């Protein structure tokens, strides 16, 4: 187990384009959109549907068609900093509630 990576610097500087990204998925057979994740700054590992941030190394895995890719990325990586510049902390925040508020019902 690796600690997330909280810092403005990514960890896989080699993933960090939208197309370098896009070319681990290959043909992608998922519930789960490889442009969407791509977008959301993940890279297919080529086990299953498990895909991992370029940024924070965060990783997941076991997409229901219901998940949403910047959604979760929220949810188990909330200190990332790419989720922080590309969503902003309104956007998180109101994912952590909608989450923590989940719980509840
Ligand atoms: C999309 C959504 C993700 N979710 C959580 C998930 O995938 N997380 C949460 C956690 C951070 C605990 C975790 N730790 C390890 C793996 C494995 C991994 C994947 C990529 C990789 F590069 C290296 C390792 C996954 C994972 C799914 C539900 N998960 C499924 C797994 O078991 C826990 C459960 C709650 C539902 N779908
Ligand atoms: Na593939
Ligand atoms: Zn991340």
């Amino acid at each position: 187990m690796n600690f997330p990576n909280s810092t403005n610097l990514p960890r896989n500087p080699s993933m960090a384009d939208y197309e370098a990204r896009i070319f681990t998925f290959g043909t992608w057979i998922y519930s789960v959109n490889k442009e969407q994740l791509a977008r959301a700054g993940f890279y297919a590992l080529g086990e299953g549907d498990k895909v991992k941030c370029f940024h924070c190394g965060g990783g997941l895995t076991d997409w229901k068609p219901s998940e949403d890719p910047w959604e979760q990325h929220a949810k188990w990586y909330p200190g990332c900093k790419y989720l922080l510049e590309q969503k902003g902390q309104e956007y998180i925040n109101n994912i952590h509630l909608t989450h923590s508020l989940e719980e509840c019902l």
